[PDB]
Parts: C-alpha cells; structure tokens; sequence
C-alpha cells in the first residue's frame, strides 16, 4: 500500500498549441535532437520520456541550492504530445493518461486555440498543471545563461526586458482569467490549490526549466492524490502497433498502474475482438530517451508503473491504438 517499495512513477503531460516548443523542451531535458527529426516538421504521435529522479534532481539543483526540497517519486513518465488543430484525439487520449500537466505557452503569442482546447481538457478532468511560458529568450535584449534558475536569470536582465516581461505576463494573466483560470508566477502564488503557476523558460537556452521540473515534482507531491504516489491496480493502454525487426509485430504500451511482467498472459482489443497472448519480450528505451525512437532495447523481467514499453508477443496482428491492455491471472 503505503509502502517506499510499491512507490509509484506519475504521469505529466506536455499540451499546447503548435510550434509552442513542448518537444524542444523536452529535447533540451533529454540532451536530445527528436524536433530536427520529426517528419514534416511536425509532433504527430504520444511521446514517453522516462526520466530517473536523480535526473530530475541533478536538473533542479541550482533551484535547489541549499538542498531542502524533498523528492518522493520514485521518477517521472513525461508525454509529448501533437500542438496541430488536427490531433485533437491524440491530445485526448494523452491527456486521459497523465496525473499532471505542463502547459506549455509561448509567451510571445500568448493564449492560441489549441492552449484554449488543452485548457479544457484539463479543466473537464480536474488535472492539476502548471504553465511553462516559453521562449523568453525573444525577448528584446535578453541575455543568457545557461540551464540557470529563471529568478536568478531575471534579476539580471535590464529593465526593458524585465517591463517588456511585465508586459507579456500580466497579459498572459489577462488571457488566463478570461478563460476562467486565476493564474500567478509561479513565487508569487500564495494558493497552489486553486492558482495556476506560471514558470517563464527557454527551451533553446534552459533557463526557467529547472523551476519547472521543481515544480511539476511539487504538482505530484501536493496536487495530485495521494494514492498515485503508490502503484495499485494494473492498467495499460496500447499507443502504437508496428513492426519491428526480429521482434515482429510489436505495441508500444503506457504502463499507467501496476507492475508488467515477462510471461504474463495479457489480453487487449484488436479490430475483429479479442487478442489473448503472452509476453515474451519486455522492452524500455534507455533511461532519457523516447518509446518512438529507434534505438536498442532494455531487456526487462519486469517493469513497474508509470513507463513506456515496448511488448513483444505473438498474434498482436490487429492490436488497435487506444485499447487498454489486462494481465490475466493462471486460475478462472
Ligand atoms: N527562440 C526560441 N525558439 C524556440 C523555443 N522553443 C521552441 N522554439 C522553436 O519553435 C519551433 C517549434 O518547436 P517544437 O519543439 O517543434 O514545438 P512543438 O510545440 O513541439 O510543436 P508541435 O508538436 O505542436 S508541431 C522550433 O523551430 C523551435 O526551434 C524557445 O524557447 N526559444
Ligand atoms: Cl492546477
Ligand atoms: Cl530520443
Ligand atoms: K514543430
Ligand atoms: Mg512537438
């Protein structure tokens, strides 16, 4: 139950409209180049990122300074999602799948129709987010440095950039209470339970990210309910069906609660009905790195909830994206 072993990994999910930057933050966090990669120039599946929780705090020290911050989790499955007007479907299915949420606005831009669709989605599910203003670095005479603290960085700019920010925040703020969202910077938030954060960051230069990940950990450890810190019940849901080499027909699986095993007899949904079959491989990408990705595999005999896995069976011909997926137990 209750117990430190039995710990839970959450889920967060990145949302925003196009061009927001959600993958180049991710990609500045992973040390990685997926956005160059993309095809079309465009995010158009559910990305699973595994992050560590030592990651998480070796990126969060220079907020971290004096080391009082507690970290709870165990790690954090972190999911890209599509910005374009056309996945509406896959921004709810991923949406449906986290316990918390980044909400990622340009600050340039502002609130655009899709942050305002994102905005309902975790509204109509009561997700607890925070808002990670992007792209300060447009700012005019911004100065930089790197994978700094966002209040550091800030105290100093000059006071065009720090009025122009002033600017842009309090019509963000504008724009969140016309949505009907009290929203705050994040230090200047006194009612986390009702208030949405606002973390200024870059995703070209780092700055404000460390804020943010601080921040989502705290959204796991105050926001969300107490019990997801904990893995109960097993639920997964199938992302993506595709042929791999040597392994055949593959899925690629959210492993949301409970614990994944090698043999464990699994059913899920294809087109035509069921599909009952075994679990012969249990693949994770390496640590930092996505699902989506091509990349070898890490062999496991099991895997604990939340992760993005890869499952090799015989018979997944047919599997569809979406369908949950059971363990069914030896005896009827
Ligand atoms: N200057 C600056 N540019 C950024 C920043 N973040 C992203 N960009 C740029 O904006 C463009 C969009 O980045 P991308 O990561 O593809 O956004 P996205 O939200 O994932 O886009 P999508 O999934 O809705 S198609 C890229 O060209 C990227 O270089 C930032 O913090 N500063
Ligand atoms: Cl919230
Ligand atoms: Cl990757
Ligand atoms: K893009
Ligand atoms: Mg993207």
């Amino acid at each position: 139950h209750m117990n430190k072993d039995n710990l839970r990994s959450p889920i967060c999910c990145i949302l925003g409209h196009v061009d927001t930057g959600k993958t180049k933050l991710l990609d500045k966090i992973r040390q990685t180049n997926v956005q160059e990669g993309e095809a079309g120039g465009i995010t158009q599946q559910i990305g699973a990122t595994y992050f560590p929780v030592e990651a998480i705090k070796q990126k969060t020290a220079v907020v971290n300074k004096d080391g009082k911050f507690e970290f709870k989790v165990p790690g954090l499955l972190i999911i890209d999602t599509p910005g374009h007007e056309s996945f509406s479907n896959l921004r709810s299915r991923g949406s449906s799948l986290c316990n918390i949420a980044i909400l990622v606005v340009d600050i340039m831009h502002g609130l655009e129709p899709q942050t305002i669709e994102s905005l309902r989605l975790l509204r109509e599910r009561k997700t607890p987010f925070v808002v990670a203003l992007n792209k300060i670095d447009r700012l005019y005479g911004w100065k930089k440095i790197e994978n700094n603290g966002f209040r550091e960085s800030f105290a100093l700019q000059n006071k065009a950039v720090q009025n122009e920010f002033r600017n842009r925040l309090d019509q963000v703020k504008l724009q969140f209470a016309e949505q009907g969202f009290n929203s705050e910077l994040f230090y200047e938030n006194k009612n986390f339970a009702r208030y949405v954060s606002l973390v200024p960051t870059s995703a070209h230069t780092g700055e404000g990210i460390p804020d943010m990940l601080k921040l989502i950990v705290q959204l796991c450890q105050e926001r969300m309910a107490s019990s997801l810190m904990y893995l109960s019940e097993l639920q997964a849901t199938v992302l993506e069906v595709k042929a791999i080499e040597g392994f055949g027909v593959t899925i690629d699986v959210i492993l949301s609660n409970g614990i994944l095993r090698e043999g464990d007899r699994i059913v899920l949904c294809g087109l035509e009905g069921p599909i009952k079959t075994n679990i012969r491989a249990l693949l994770t990408p390496a640590p930092m790195r996505e699902l989506r990705i091509k990349g070898q595999y890490i062999h496991h005999k099991e895997v604990k909830a939340a992760q993005g896995v890869k499952i090799s069976a015989p018979g997944l011909e047919g599997a569809i994206a979406g369908s949950r997926l059971l363990v069914v137990g030896p005896d009827d």
